[PDB]
């Protein structure tokens, strides 16, 4: 019997997992901060994966609350006693609205093309503003936000479920990463510097990285710091992600633990655009979750190149 824990599962990508997860017959712990949500998400996909009460658990969970990340570990703890499958899906963009929403999506379209660009080989990211009349503010306190949802998560949780992981026969971690925290898209020469130097990497080191971020968005220098023009916060989170990923690798050898791209799928994150669905978006962790052992570890994959690892 196996046991997966999905974080920020009462919806989007989230609760896909969950429902694929537990149609592989894992027993599916869906968490979310919110408990009337994921106590309404859980009985939404019991009732649609029409299999029984054992199948599908809640429990609280807000991955920026350090009581509630101790708190599940001792429920696991207690109520299963081990675990095998982490996934870290939880997040947040940092960014508030206003205006038109879609912009949201116009700054996305200009970033996989820039970022396909820097791929080919092109040296800089070509500057951006939007068609529509609506604009992506970025202020410190949503950067704070998303740093600490999708970084210190994902690190916090896994540090607090490595006991109950160590005890599976086949621990997997799966952080819901982006390709958006590609360096060639991170601008600031010094973070690329650390991040990119893997033999090096600390969790340390990583942490400066944001640490220096925030003070620069706090202290309104990002510009002036070298920082992403936009997406700042989400760009710098899923970078320090995508190096925790490593540095947990290493540490953990016998655990798989690997970064994804799910591709650009319809949630509440993107408004609802993209071209994903939120059942295809879902494979890619999953696929990274059910991973056979002796698979990649350390590893970011986006999504086709996880569709194909096997
Ligand atoms: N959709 C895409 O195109 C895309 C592409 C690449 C990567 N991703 C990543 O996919 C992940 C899932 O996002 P999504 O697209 O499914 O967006 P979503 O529909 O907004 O879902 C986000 C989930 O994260 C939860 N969450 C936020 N802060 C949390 C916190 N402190 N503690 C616990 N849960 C928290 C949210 O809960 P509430 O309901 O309480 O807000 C929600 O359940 C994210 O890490 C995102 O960065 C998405
Ligand atoms: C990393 C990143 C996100 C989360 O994956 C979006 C899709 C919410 C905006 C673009 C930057």
């Amino acid at each position: 019997q196996r046991y997966a824990l999905v974080t920020g599962a009462n919806k989007g990508i989230g609760f896909e997992i969950c429902r694929q997860l537990a149609e592989k017959g894992i027993i599916v712990i869906l968490t979310s901060r919110n408990e009337k949500r994921g106590l309404e998400a859980r009985q939404k996909l019991l009732k649609e994966l029409n299999v029984s009460e054992n199948r599908l658990v809640f429990h609280q969970l807000d991955v920026t609350d350090l009581a509630s990340v101790a708190a599940v570990a001792v429920f696991i703890k207690s109520k299963f006693g081990k675990l095998d499958i982490l996934v870290n899906n939880a997040g947040v963009s940092g960014v508030e609205m206003v205006g038109d929403v879609s912009v949201f999506n116009e700054y996305i379209e200009a970033d996989f093309k820039a970022l396909q660009a820097l791929e080919a080989g092109a040296k800089e990211e070509p500057p951006f503003k939007p068609k529509a009349n609506g604009e992506m503010i970025e202020k410190f306190e949503g950067a704070k936000d998303c740093v600490v949802t999708n970084y210190y998560g994902p690190k916090r949780l896994t540090q607090a479920l490595i006991p109950l992981l160590q005890l599976s026969p086949s621990p997997r971690i799966v952080n819901v990463s982006s390709s958006f925290g590609s360096l060639l898209l991170l601008w600031n020469e010094w973070a690329k510097g650390v991040l990119g130097d893997e033999d090096r990497l600390t969790e340390e080191r990583v942490d400066e990285v944001v640490e220096v971020f925030l003070k620069d968005i706090k202290e309104g220098k990002l510009e002036e710091s070298q920082w992403p023009p936009h997406f700042a916060a989400e760009r710098v989170s899923k970078a320090a992600l995508n190096a925790y990923t490593k540095i947990a690798a290493k540490k953990y050898p016998s655990f798989r633990i690997n970064a994804i791209c799910p591709g650009y799928a319809k949630t509440d994150i993107t408004f609802h655009a993209g071209p994903l669905s939120v059942a295809e978006a879902a494979q890619v962790p999953v696929k990274l979750a059910l991973l056979p052992d002796g698979g990649p570890s350390g590893c970011f994959f986006p999504r086709d190149k996880a569709l194909a690892l096997y």
